[PDB]
Parts: C-alpha cells; sequence; structure tokens
C-alpha cells in the first residue's frame, strides 16, 4: 500500500511509468507485481 | 482520481508500467501527466 509519484513518459513507442530502483526499494516493487495507477 | 490495475514489466532494460490506450482513455492520462503508483 506504499506509493510514489511519477510522470507518464514515452519509451519504445509506448506510454509507460518508469519505476526507478530507489522507488522499487521504497514501495517494495519487483517485476511482475500488480500495482494501482491513479491520475493525480 | 480514476485508477487502473497493471503489472510492472521490463522493457528496454527498465522497470515500467505500460499504460494501454484504453486505460489512458478511461483514466484520462496523457504523456507528461503525474500519476500515483501504489503496490497492491
Amino acid at each position: 500500500g506504499k506509493k510514489f509519484v511519477a510522470r507518464v513518459a514515452e519509451a519504445g513507442g509506448k506510454r509507460v511509468v518508469i519505476i526507478p530502483k530507489a522507488e522499487r526499494a521504497k514501495v517494495g516493487i519487483k517485476v511482475g507485481d500488480v500495482v494501482e495507477v491513479k491520475k493525480v
């Protein structure tokens, strides 16, 4: 339930939210994890 | 404040949340928009 703020970016012709290593460590996110994305 | 569920994926050597066109339309997200990402 921990969260972080980010910006939608364009990478490889896709709209993505890049998750830096620091943010992964703070929120406890690994590849494959399910997340909730909310527009602010 | 609208939200959608997604999975952290790996693309271009980065950990990202791909946002499909349908999800962008439902949540009202454009590139550059600030979003909140919460681990479920």
